[PDB]
C-alpha cells in the first residue's frame, strides 16, 4: 500500500511479484540511491570529453572540462530537454496536419466531423469562409499551417499570433522569445545546446521559453484544434475509470499512446467487427484507454479509462488484456517482457517506435481501415487463447463525467446565461464562491507515491472553493479517485459546491457538476490555455493577473517540462511536485522561480509536499485576488 | 611533455599555472576519475524519473526505470547526440543560405566571388546555366534549397540526391534512411529519443544513419558549396601555423569559431583599417585563426592558423592577443575568465552564443561592415593597453601549404594529364605507389595527449604510402607539426614520395607536394566526400570498395559523431581514437563495429592506440585492394 493510493495497485503488484515479473516500482527501488549529480543537474555529457560533474558544496570541481559552470550546465540541459518535449508535441501535431492535408486531397479514411470547429479555427487564422467550399477551407488552412513549418524569416509563426492575446505578444516580443518556425527553432536550440555554445544562463532560459512557446502553439494548440475538426469537439460524457472497466466476458483491447489517429480507428472497427467477437465466444469488444490516447477516446467516444502512466504494466497483470495497441510516447518498453508472459499481444504501429517482442502492424492513412481490422482480428484470435486461471480483474472502478472542452463548458454555462456564458463563472469568482481555478496536469513519477500527490493536492484545493481542471495522467488519477463523479461535489467547499450544483441543475443533469473538470489529453492543455485567455479577456486583464495556477504534481516526461515552460510563458505560476534537474545552480533556480515573475509574469514553484504546495497555491491565488481589488 | 606534443604548450601551460589560471588540462585532472556509467553510455536522464544507470559488468539492475535496457539507452543516446551534431552543421549551412538569398535580393555586404562554382553547382541542382543572369541563378538556387527545409512529403532531399552516387541512393532506399527534410528529421529523431519511444536498437541506429545523411548533405555539403560561391573556391596557398604567427609589434586579432561570414569580414576590414593601427603605434594588424573558422580564412585568404581546439586558452596566455572575435561552436566558456586577466577583449557576435564577461557585438548581414569596423577598432584600442611584461610569444611555427579543394586538386593534377586529370591519381593507386588515401578529421580531446594521436597516426600512414587528407582540428595538428610543409614528403613512403614530387614541379612549385592535403574545415569534409565520389565513379565502383578509410583520433564534439556516422553512411570504415559512450552495450557496439558493414558498407572501428589503429587502418586498405585485385 506504500506504492500507491490507487486501490487496485497492491494486489496487481503482488500478483506480478509472485509471477516473477519486473515492474516500474521494482526497477526504481533497484536504482536507489540515485546519482545526486544527475538529480540536481550537475552532470554534463554533451561532449565526449565528459562526463563532467560539479560539487555543489565547494570541494570538488566547480566547472566542466570546457569551463561550463553550474549555471551553464543546468540551463543548457533544461533547454535541450525542453526542446525534446517540444519536438514530441510538434511531431504529434504535424502528424495530424498530414491527415488534414490528406482530407483536403480527398481521402476516405478521415473527414471533417466538426465543421463548426473548422469555421471557428479558420476564422481565427484569418480565412474568409464566405463563398468557399469545405474542401477550399481545409485547403487554405493547411497552406497557412505549413507556411509556419517553412517560414525562413523573422515573422512569428501564424499559429502563435492568431491564438495568443495581445499583451502576451508584446511581452514575448520585448523579451525576444517569439518563435518563427517550430522545426527551425528546434534545430537552432538543439544546436545552441552543443558544446562550446551559449554560456549565458539568462539567454539560454530565454530560449527555453521560446521552445515552450513552440510546444504550446505548434504542438498543443495545433493538435487540439485539428483533432477536434477531424474527430469532433468533445461534449460531456459519462463512463468509468480504473482497471475495473475490463470485462472477462468481452474481448479486451487497450489503446495506449497519444495520437488518436490510431485509437479512433480502433474504436470505429471494434464496433463494426463485434459480430466476429461474438462468433468467437464473447459478449462483445470492450475498449479501454491508457495515457493520453485513452483520454482522447474518452473525451470523444466515452471509452473508459484503464489506468495512467505508472500502472500501464499492471494492466496486463490483470490477465484479461487480449491486445494492447500502441503508437508513440510514454510506452514502457517493459511491456514486451510482460506481454511475453501472457497470451496478450503487444502491437506497435509507428515507424519511429518499435519494441522487440511486439508485433509491428504498419498503420498509415492509406491503410488505416485494413490495419485497424487486422489489429482487432488479432485481438479476437488472442481472446481465445486466454488463460482464465491467470486473470484477476479488480472490482474497483469509478464513475467519471468528462468531455469538458471549452466548447462544452460554454454550452453548460449558457444554460444559466445564454448571451454571456462566462458571466456566471466570472461573477462567482469575483464574489468568492470560487476562490480560483487550478490546472493539475502531468504524468506519474515513481519518486512520488502513485496518484497520491494528484489526489491530495486537489482535495485540499476544492475544499477551499478552488475549481480544478485537469488533463493527462493527472486526469486519470482524479478519475480513478472518483473526483469526476458528481457525488464528489460534497468534498468541495460550500461556495464551490453551490456553483457546481447551479450549473448541474440548470442542465437537467439531476446532480451537480463534479469538482474536477476533465479537459482532455496533454495536448488538450491548450484548451486550458484557451480558457484562461477567455477569462482574462472577459475581465479586461492578462492571464498573469488571474487568480489561477498550474501544477504538475508527478511529472516525468520531457513533454511536461515544455508544457510547464509554456504555462510559465503564458504568465501562470507553475507548480512542480518533482524536483527538476536544475537545483544544483543557485542562479538558474532563482531565475526560474523568482526572476521569471518580473520578466514574463509566471514562475516555477517547486514543492514536494502536497499540503505545503496546496497552501502555497492558495496564497498565490489570494495574492492575485488582492491585486484585482476583489 | 605529458600534456601535448605541440611544442608551445608546456611553457604556455606553466605560464598560465604561474598566473593562477586554470586550463582545460587542469579541469580534466579535477574530474578524474570520471563516472563509469556515463563513459560507457549506461546512464539515462531522458526523463525526470532518472537518472537511471546500468552496471557495465551486468550485476545490479539491467533495465532503466521505464524498462529500457543497455541496448536502448546507448542507441537512444547516440541518436540524440548525432541529431544534435546534425543540427549544428545544418544551422551553419542555413546561415550561409540566408546570405545567398540576400545576394539574390541585392545586398551590398556579400556577392558571388566564384561564379564558376556557382554555375557548376547550379548544373548539379538541375538548373540550366546558359542564357540566364547571375541573379536569376541565385534566386533559382535558393528556392530549390529552401524547398528541402520545407518538404512535407516522402521525397528525399534534393541536396542529398543531386550529390550522391546511384549505388548509395539505392543502398539507402532499401535501408529506409533517406532524409526528406533536415529540419523535420531533427524534430522527428529528437522526438524518437524522448522517453517511451523506440526500443529497437537497430531501428534507432538506422535513424542515426539518416541523421548522418542530414548532417553531411544538408550541413557539410551545403555549407561548402555556398561558401565557395560567396567567398571563392580555395586554391593552393603558402602560410604558417602554430602560435609563433603572433607578432608583438602588430595588433593581433584572432578569429575563433566556425562560420566564415564573420571571419571573412574581419579579414576584409582588418586590411582596410591598417592605417589606424599604424597611427596607434603598431606595425599593422596581424590575423590568426583558431579552429574551423581559422581553416576557412586559411583556405581562402592564407591567414595562418594560431592553434586548434584544446590549446585555445593558451593563445590568450601569450599576452599578445589583443582581441578574440567569436561566433559559434567549440568555444570554451573559460575564455572569458582568461581574457579577464589580460587586456584581451573577447567578443561574441551571434544571438545564440553569449558569454558573460565577453563583450557582445551583434553581427548581421546588413551591419556586417559596420560591426566589423567596430570590432577591429576595439582591438586597436586594446593593443594600446597591452602589458609587455606579460607577453610571451613562442618562437615555434611551421610552413603550411593548404587550399587543396577538389577543384584545386584536379587542376594540380591537370598539369600532369590535361585530358584526363584524375588518371595520374588513379594509376598510382592501382600500381601501389599510393596504397590508399585516408582522411583524418575531428577535434582535440583532453582524454588524449594533445595532437599525439593525430601526428602519430599520419606518420605511419604516409610511411606506408598512404596519402592523407585532413580537415578541422586534425588539420591544425598536422599543420603545426610541419606535415603540410613540402619538406615533410621525406617522411612519406618512397613510393608515395615520387607522385608528390611529380605534382610539385609539374605545377612549377619546385618543392614536392606535402604528404598531408589540407582540404578545409569540418564542413569541408564534403570535399573529401566529393573526391571519394569522383574517384569511385572513375573506377565504376562504390565508395565502400575504394582503398580508403576515415579517422577521428581525438574527437570530442557531437558534430564529429554526426560526421563519423556520415562517413560510415558513405561506406567508409571510420576509426575512433576516443572510446564512445556506447561500449557499455555489447549488442549496440557490435552493430556499429560489425553488423553495419553488411548493411551500409562502412563501420566504426574503436582503437585508442595510434600504432594499432594505423596497422588496422592499413590492414583494412590492402584487403579492399585485394577485392579490387590490384
Ligand atoms: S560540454 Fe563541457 S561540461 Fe559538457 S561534457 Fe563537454 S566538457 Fe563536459
Ligand atoms: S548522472 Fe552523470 S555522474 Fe551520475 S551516473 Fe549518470 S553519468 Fe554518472
Ligand atoms: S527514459 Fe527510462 S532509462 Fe531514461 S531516465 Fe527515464 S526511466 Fe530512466
Amino acid at each position: 500500500s506504500k506504492l500507491s493510493v490507487d486501490p487496485v495497485i497492491p494486489n496487481l503488484y503482488r500478483k506480478a511479484r509472485e509471477e516473477g515479473i519486473s515492474t516500474v516500482f521494482d526497477r526504481y527501488e533497484a536504482q536507489q540511491p540515485q546519482c545526486g549529480f544527475g538529480l540536481t543537474g550537475l552532470c554534463c555529457r554533451h561532449c565526449v570529453q565528459g562526463p563532467c560533474r560539479i560539487d555543489p558544496f565547494g570541494e570538488g570541481p566547480q566547472a566542466g572540462i570546457c569551463g561550463a559552470t553550474a549555471e551553464v550546465i543546468t540551463a543548457r540541459n533544461l533547454l535541450r530537454q525542453v526542446t525534446a518535449g517540444a519536438a514530441a508535441h510538434v511531431d504529434h501535431a504535424y502528424d495530424v496536419l498530414e491527415v488534414l492535408e490528406q482530407i483536403a486531397q480527398g481521402t476516405e479514411s478521415y473527414s471533417i466531423k466538426d465543421q463548426e470547429k473548422l469555421k471557428q479555427v479558420a476564422f481565427t487564422l484569418g480565412i474568409d469562409t464566405a463563398n468557399k467550399t469545405e474542401q477550399e477551407i481545409v485547403e487554405e488552412m493547411c497552406q497557412i499551417i505549413y507556411r509556419d513549418f517553412a517560414n525562413s524569416g523573422a515573422t512569428p509563426m501564424t499559429y502563435l499570433k492568431a491564438n495568443s492575446p495581445r499583451e502576451r505578444l508584446e511581452t514575448w516580443e520585448k523579451l525576444g522569445v517569439l518563435p518563427r518556425n517550430p522545426d527551425r527553432e528546434i534545430r537552432e536550440a538543439l544546436h545552441q545546446t552543443t558544446m562550446g555554445m551559449d554560456a549565458d544562463p539568462v539567454n539560454l532560459i530565454l530560449k527555453t521559453i521560446r521552445l515552450g512557446l513552440v510546444d504550446g502553439f505548434a504542438g498543443l494548440k495545433l493538435a487540439t484544434d485539428l483533432q477536434d475538426i477531424i474527430f469532433g469537439t468533445p461534449q460531456p460524457v459519462v463512463t468509468e475509470a480504473n482497471l475495473g472497466v475490463l470485462k472477462e466476458d468481452y474481448v479486451n483491447i487497450i489503446v495506449h499512446g497519444h495520437v488518436p489517429l490510431l485509437s479512433e480507428k480502433i474504436v470505429e472497427w471494434s464496433r463494426k467487427l463485434e459480430d466476429e467477437a461474438k462468433k468467437a465466444g464473447a459478449k462483445g469488444i470492450n475498449l479501454a484507454g491508457i495515457c493520453c490516447t485513452g483520454n482522447e477516446v474518452l473525451m470523444r467516444q466515452g471509452v473508459p479509462l484503464a489506468t495512467n502512466f505508472l500502472a500501464q504494466e499492471l494492466a496486463i497483470i490483470t490477465g484479461a488484456v487480449d491486445l494492447m495497441v500502441v503508437d508513440v510516447q510514454c510506452i514502457m518498453p517493459s511491456l514486451a517482457e510482460i506481454a511475453a508472459c501472457y497470451h496478450t499481444r503487444l502491437v506497435t504501429t509507428m515507424p519511429i517506435v518499435k519494441i522487440p517482442g511486439a508485433e509491428h502492424v504498419p498503420f498509415t492513412t492509406e491503410t488505416a481501415d485494413e490495419a485497424s481490422q487486422q489489429i482487432v482480428r488479432m485481438a479476437i484470435e488472442s481472446y481465445q487463447k486466454r488463460n482464465p486461471a491467470k486473470v484477476y480483474i479488480p472490482r474497483e472502478k469509478a464513475k467519471v463525467v468528462a468531455g469538458f472542452s471549452v466548447e462544452a463548458i460554454v454550452k453548460a454555462l449558457a444554460k444559466l446565461n445564454p448571451d454571456d456564458p462566462l458571466k456566471p463563472l466570472i461573477d462567482n469568482i469575483v464574489s468568492g464562491n470560487i476562490l480560483g481555478v487550478v490546472a493539475t496536469v502531468g504524468c506519474n513519477n515513481v519518486k512520488v507515491k502513485h496518484d497520491w500527490f494528484h489526489i491530495e493536492l486537489v482535495k485540499e484545493l476544492i475544499k477551499n472553493n478552488v475549481l480544478v481542471v485537469t488533463t493527462g495522467c493527472s486526469a486519470h488519477a482524479l478519475a480513478k479517485a472518483g473526483l469526476m463523479d458528481p457525488a464528489a461535489a460534497e468534498w468541495a467547499g460550500e461556495g464551490l459546491r453551490a456553483v457546481l450544483t447551479a450549473i448541474g441543475t440548470a442542465n437537467d443533469l439531476g446532480g451537480p457538476l463534479p469538482p474536477v473538470l476533465h479537459m482532455g489529453s496533454c495536448v488538450d492543455n491548450s484548451r486550458i490555455g484557451d480558457l484562461v485567455i477567455a477569462v482574462a479577456n472577459y475581465l479586461k486583464v492578462s492571464p498573469k493577473d488571474l487568480p489561477i495556477a498550474a501544477s504538475a504534481p508527478e511529472y516525468q516526461h520531457e513533454k511536461a517540462l515544455s508544457i510547464g515552460t509554456w504555462a510559465v510563458a503564458m504568465g501562470i505560476m507553475t507548480h512542480l511536485g518533482v524536483v527538476p534537474p536544475v537545483v544544483g545552480s543557485s542562479k538558474v533556480t532563482r531565475i526560474l522561480t523568482q526572476d521569471a515573475e518580473a520578466l514574463i509574469g509566471g514562475k516555477f514553484y517547486v514543492e514536494t509536499d502536497p499540503y505545503k504546495a496546496a497552501a502555497g497555491i492558495i496564497e498565490h491565488i489570494k495574492a492575485k485576488r488582492a491585486l484585482l481589488n476583489l
